[PDB]
């Protein structure tokens, strides 16, 4: 089988929706997404997407150290749990492309490796079609070098409990250049 839904994540499957998010470091995508769209989402978990299932350090999950290795193919996400009712799919694709520098491959500012790449990770064919569709009309608007990778979600595992709210917690951590929102 496949761990496609985080475990802790509020979803309530009758009413909401899910996407999975890989903009670099994960620290900043969930302050950016809480930030300015807490408020408007039903709830968000950063973790680890769409990577190597043999390269698992355990049988349910994978951890910081093993995807820091940087062969795993794991990227740094946050999969945010919303009603469509209260914020459409477009909003967030929306603002996933005003917060991040998209145009690098595997790379984002100073943060360099595959699980800082970015992507959209789909959670239906529907989601899949629309999400493609977004990235080409924002072609224009970053030079028509978008690198973002659109795929459907093929696994997700939670992060560690004290990378959950990072930069919330601790605001003296660390924060990517890239990592703000755009005009």
């Amino acid at each position: 089988g496949s761990s496609l839904i985080s475990k802790t994540i509020k979803y309530d499957p009758a009413k909401d929706k899910l996407i999975t998010l890989a903009c670099g470091c994960f620290w900043g995508t969930e302050h950016m997404y809480r930030k300015y769209l807490n408020d408007r989402i039903v709830d968000c978990k950063v973790g680890y997407a769409n990577g190597e299932e043999s390269k698992k350090d355990s049988p349910s999950s994978v951890s910081y150290k093993r995807v820091c290795g940087g062969d795993t193919d794991f990227a740094e996400v946050l999969q945010v749990s919303y009603n469509p009712k209260v914020i459409t799919l477009r909003e967030l694709t929306d603002f996933f492309f005003r917060i991040h520098d998209p145009t690098t491959s595997n790379s984002q500012g100073p943060d360099k490796g595959t699980q800082y790449r970015s992507g959209l990770f789909a959670h239906s064919d529907a989601d899949l079609k629309e999400l493609a569709k977004i990235k080409e009309e924002w072609q224009p608007k970053w030079g028509n070098k978008i690198a973002t990778v659109i795929e459907p979600i093929k696994n997700f595992y939670d992060a560690e409990e004290y990378h959950q709210l990072y930069l919330d917690k601790n605001p003296q951590g660390y924060a990517c250049p890239t990592h703000y929102l755009r005009e």
